[PDB]
This record gives C-alpha cells, sequence and structure tokens, in this order.
C-alpha cells in the first residue's frame, strides 16, 4: 500500500509524523502543500479543517498528527510512541490534548506585539509553568516515553524547538532554563537523539522564514 | 480494585462516562462533585484543570471523558466503543476530537443574549452543518458505531440530550430537524437505545436547573 505523507517542511505537526515515521522507520512518499493557495487533494482529504498534515494510505487519507500518531502505532506496532500500561498511555494521551488544547499559546508569540504581545508572553508562561510542575516524571528518565522517545515527546516538539526560534522572531525571553529547568532539560535531551536530531527542519532558516512572515504580520 | 466515577449529574462529559460504563456493565462506585466549592479529592486527582469526570481505579485517577473512555476500552475489551479496523478508529477519532474542539458552540448559546446570543446560534449552525455534511455515514447505520453505540455516538450525546435543553433555556432553535435531518435521525435513535434511554437525566429537571442558572449569570 502506497504511503503518502503530506506535509509542510516548516510545520511542527508535520514534523511530528515525519519523527514518528523515520522513528519505525516506515517508507513514504512526501509531498509538500502550499498553504496560501491550497490544492484540491489537500481540499479533497481534510474537507473539514483543510490543513497539513494529511497521511494517505493506500489512498485513504488520515487527519490530525495526533491521530495519525495513533494510527501509526496500530498498523505499525514496532517501536511503539505509546505507553503499554493502560494508565500511563492515559496519562500521555491527556498531555497530548493539553498541548493541543494550548498550542496557540506558542503560536500567538508569533504574530503580536506590544501589549496584546506582553500577554500572549504571559499565557506562554503558564502552560509551560504547568508542564514544569505537573508533566514531568517522577523519574531519572531522559524522556517522557522512558529511555526512548514516546508519544509525548513528539507532542512537545513545538516546545523543544519551534518556541524558541518564535521567541528569537518576537524578540522575548519565555522558556529560560533557569525557570523551567526539568522542562529545559528535557528540550535539549529530546533534540539530541538520534533520528529526531537528524530530521530538525534547520533553526536558522526556520528564524529568517518566521522573521519575514511575522513582519508581513505586523 | 475499586472504581470510582466523580462527576456531577448534569454534566454531559460525567454522562459519556456513565454511559460507558454502564455499556459494558462495569461495577463503580459514583461520587458526586460539588463545582462551586470543589473537594480536596477532585484537586488533588485533577490539579491542572480541577474538573470532573475523574475516574479513579485502584486509587489511581484518569481525566478527561474521551482519554477515560479509551481507557475502559483497553482495560475491559468486551463491547468496545472504539471500531476495531485502525483506518475507522482514526476517523472516529477525528469527530471525537473535533466535537471536542468545538463543544464551547452549543455552551455559548446557554450564557449569552441579545447580539452575542444571535453570534453564538451562528457558530453552532455552522458545527452542525459540518457534521451533517462531513460526519454522517456513506451507511444505513443507526449510530456512528453501527450497529451498536460507539465512542463518537457517545462524544456527540451533547447535541442529542443539552443542546434542546439550551435552545429552550436561551430561546432559539438550533438544531432542526428538516436542516440537520441526519444528524436529527441520530439523535433520536441514540436516545431511543437501552441504556442510554434508561440513563438519560430527566429532560425537564435539566431545563429548569439550566434556566436558573442562566437567569443567574444574565
Amino acid at each position: 500500500e502506497v504511503l503518502k505523507l503530506h506535509g509542510a517542511w516548516p510545520s511542527p505537526f508535520s514534523c511530528r509524523v515525519i519523527w514518528a515515521l523515520k522513528l519505525k522507520g516506515i517508507p513514504y512518499e512526501y509531498v509538500e502543500e502550499d498553504l496560501f493557495n491550497k490544492s484540491p487533494l489537500l481540499l479533497q482529504y481534510n474537507p473539514v479543517h483543510k490543513k497539513i498534515p494529511v497521511l494517505v494510505h493506500g489512498g485513504k487519507p488520515i487527519c490530525e498528527s495526533t491521530i495519525i500518531l495513533e494510527y501509526l502505532d496500530e498498523t505499525w506496532p514496532e517501536n511503539p510512541l505509546l505507553p503499554s500500561d493502560p494508565h500511563e498511555r492515559a496519562v500521555a494521551r491527556f498531555w497530548v490534548k493539553f498541548i493541543e488544547d494550548k498550542g496557540t499559546a506558542i503560536w500567538n508569540i508569533f504574530r503580536t506585539k506590544g501589549e496584546e504581545l506582553e500577554k500572549a508572553v504571559k499565557n506562554c508562561l503558564e502552560v509551560l509553568k504547568t508542564i514544569e510542575e505537573h508533566a514531568m516524571g517522577v523519574s531519572d528518565d531522559k524522556y517522557f516515553g522512558g529511555d526512548k522517545i514516546g508519544i509525548v515527546d513528539i507532542a512537545f516538539c513545538g516546545i523543544a524547538h519551534w518556541l524558541g526560534v518564535i521567541e528569537e522572531v518576537a524578540g522575548v525571553k519565555v522558556l529560560e532554563s533557569q525557570k523551567f529547568p526539568r522542562l529545559h532539560a528535557w528540550t535539549e535531551n529530546f533534540k539530541e537523539a538520534p533520528i529526531i536530531k537528524e530530521n530538525l527542519p534547520d533553526r536558522d532558516q526556520m528564524t529568517a522564514f518566521f522573521k519575514r512572515r511575522r513582519e508581513m504580520i505586523l
């Protein structure tokens, strides 16, 4: 069955799926989708939200990055992203949903100035604090998945890699190592992981790309 | 292992779990939680959102109604709420997430008047239209789960039962049978299902309860 991933190179959400595919070593064909002028296939595949990623297996589309990750686990069980224990799965699903629900708190820094910027920074700091204080282990593990990358690690990839770009692009500091030390350590450990590291879109290049987009929003 | 469900009787979210427990016939102890002055257990169990439902198994809490439903399926596989096929599970998960993301569109009618009410009715109609046009089967099935109740049926229970109360309480019409005929048929079939029917909180009583709460918000 032909497997195609429709994505966009600077999207954290598309990158989640790239990572998940690469951690399992599943072959796929990648398709870049323009987001200003959308393709007929994107609109056919995702009539409800019209967003990437879409994973298409045997011509059948699956929308939503988090839902795609679960589908990958069910169809290719080797190297699970989900914990095996049902209680632990439930807690991991909680943090995936949480970051889905709060993810705007990253992206609002990106597109605001002045006093609405000062407010977005405030909302973002509360999300980070909640993760720092409630989501991190009772354990000595590197990753939310233990000694290997799991679904919460992937779901938090925005925090690990995109927030720092967006901070620099908006001219603010948010995720400071001394404030969120456990989350900070995790970001460094995540990005230094094999497979993650080799598939991180270039920081400096994303920074220039988002710099351009921010100006042309302000 | 002792199983306790912390809930509130008029909550659609608590009722999801009641239904799921009852469809599988899992014994549990129910605990009503006040929502104005929250208990220390609720706050201990759900420090992040401080909301019901919480399911507590062997003293270990699980938050989020949708996540609880998945936990029930994994721990008591008899009478699955999830489709077995991974593609079909993925599509069901999509609509569960969708109603989670859009669920405010019910609850904003409940707490608005005048022109913000007229706007909430408009937002709600677009959600209903999206479901009517994209979520309903290519099939002759009664339920989103087929010939039996599944996770999408439960997730949509707000639409089936609470919206009609909230419409009447706010003095508006939204879900009109002639506009959303397939979704309308589904609401009637859902509510007439054994186990669902015997566990629907009383309409007239919810109506008076929410009437009271709306006044004391306006």
